[PDB]
C-alpha cells in the first residue's frame, strides 16, 4: 500500500476584494489626533497601499502566502496606531465578496479586512496542498504542512474574530473546513507513515482518524443550511468524503489485519481481510463517476486487499484452522499556529515612526 496512487484533495477559493479607502481617514487621524502634519506619513501609506495591492492579486505559490501574512500583521500594527475597527473614528468602508453567493459585503471594520486576509491564506494554504503529486518526501511533508497551515487560518479566524462577517465566515462553514483541511493533512501523513515502513499497528490508527476527521465534515455537509450555502459545491465534496471513509476505514482494518498477521491470529486476520474488502467494496460503490484518480486508487487498493484477503483464508481454512471473529484514532496532526504580529513574518512595522 506505500505505492498507491494517491486520492486527489478538495481546496478552498479565494475571496476577491474590494475597496478599503484607509488613507484619507489615517491621514485626517494624523493631523487631528498626532498633532502632525496629514502628509508626513505619505511613504508609509503608498507602502501599505502597494502591500494590499500585492495581497489582493496574491500568487498562487508558497510566496504568496508569506505576502498575506505580511499584509495581515500590517493591519494589526495599522489598527494599533489608528483606530479603524467596529465604530471607531477612523473606521472606512471595507467591502469584499462573499464567495458563495457572489455578493459584495462591506463592513466600516478594519477586522473584516483583516478577516477576508485571513480566510485566503487558508484558502491559498489548501490550494497549495492540493497541487503537490504526493510522491517525493518533500512533497509530502510540505502537503501536510499546508493542510495544517490552512486548519491553522481558519480556526484562528473562528476563534480571534466577530463571528460571521459574511456566510462564508460563519463558525459552522469554518468548522467544516478545519475538519476537512486536518483530514487531508492526517491523509498525508498517512501515505508518509506506509512509505516509512512504520507499525501496522499505527498505520492502522492514523487511517482510523483519516475516517474520524472525515465524517466529521460528512456530518457538516449534512447539514441542511451548510447544503444550502455550499449548493453544488457541497454535493461534490459530500461525493468524495463519503468515498474517503469508507475507503480509509478498509485501510485502517487492512492494517489490523496485518497486525494478526504479525501476531500469528490467523482467524482475526481473516476477519479484518474481510471488512477491508466490504469496506473497500462499498468505497467502489460511492466512487461511481469520479475521476480516473479515484479509481486508480481504488482498483490498486483492491488488489492488495482482495488477493489478502484470498489468501489469508485459504490459508486458514487449510493450515491454521482459526476461528473466524465477528480502532482508536491517533491524532499527530495539529492546525499550526498563524501568529499574525510575529516581527519575523511580517517584517519591521511599516508605521513604527507614528508616535
Amino acid at each position: 500500500m506505500e505505492a498507491v496512487p494517491r486520492m486527489p484533495m478538495i481546496w478552498l477559493d479565494l475571496k476577491e476584494a474590494g475597496d478599503f479607502h484607509f488613507q484619507p481617514a489615517v491621514k485626517k487621524f494624523v493631523l487631528k489626533n498626532y498633532g502632525e502634519n496629514p502628509e508626513a506619513y505619505n511613504e508609509e501609506l503608498k507602502k501599505l497601499e502597494l502591500l494590499r495591492q500585492n495581497a489582493v492579486r496574491v500568487p498562487r505559490d508558497f510566496e504568496g502566502c508569506s505576502v498575506l501574512r505580511k499584509y495581515l500583521g500590517q493591519l494589526h500594527y495599522l489598527q494599533s496606531r489608528v483606530p479603524m475597527g467596529s465604530g471607531q473614528e477612523a473606521a472606512v468602508p471595507v467591502t469584499w465578496t462573499e464567495i458563495f453567493s457572489g455578493k459584495s459585503v462591506a463592513h466600516e471594520d478594519i477586522k473584516y479586512e483583516q478577516a477576508c486576509i485571513l480566510y485566503n491564506l487558508g484558502a491559498l494554504h489548501s490550494m497549495l496542498g492540493a497541487m503537490d503529486k504526493r510522491v517525493s518526501e518533500e512533497g509530502m511533508k510540505v502537503s501536510c504542512t499546508h493542510f495544517q497551515c490552512a486548519a491553522g487560518a481558519f480556526a484562528y479566524l473562528r476563534e480571534h474574530f466577530p463571528q460571521a462577517y459574511s456566510v462564508d465566515m460563519s463558525r459552522q462553514i469554518l468548522t467544516l473546513n478545519v475538519n476537512l483541511m486536518l483530514g487531508q493533512a492526517q491523509e498525508c501523513l498517512l501515505e508518509k507513515s506506509m512509505l516509512d515502513n512504520r507499525k501496522s499497528f499505527l498505520v492502522a490508527r492514523i487511517s482510523a482518524q483519516v475516517v474520524d476527521y472525515y465524517k466529521e465534515a460528512c456530518r457538516a455537509l449534512e447539514n441542511p443550511d451548510t447544503a444550502s450555502l455550499l449548493g453544488r459545491i457541497q454535493k461534490d465534496w459530500k461525493k468524495l468524503v463519503q468515498m474517503k471513509i469508507y475507503y480509509f476505514a478498509a485501510v485502517a482494518h487492512l492494517h489490523m489485519g496485518k497486525q494478526a498477521e504479525e501476531q500469528q491470529k490467523f482467524g482475526e486476520r481473516v476477519a479484518y481481510f474481510q471488512s477491508a474488502l466490504d469496506k473497500l467494496n462499498e468505497a467502489i460503490k460511492l466512487a461511481k463517476g469520479q475521476p480516473d484518480t479515484v479509481q486508480d486508487a481504488l482498483r490498486f487498493t483492491m488488489d492488495v486487499i482482495g488477493g489478502k484477503y484470498n489468501s489469508a483464508k485459504k490459508d486458514n481454512d487449510f493450515i491454521y484452522h482459526e476461528a473466524v471473529p465477528a480502532v482508536k484514532g491517533a491524532p499527530l496532526v495539529k492546525p499550526l499556529p498563524v501568529n499574525p504580529t510575529d516581527p519575523a513574518v511580517t517584517g519591521p512595522d511599516i508605521f513604527a515612526k507614528l508616535v
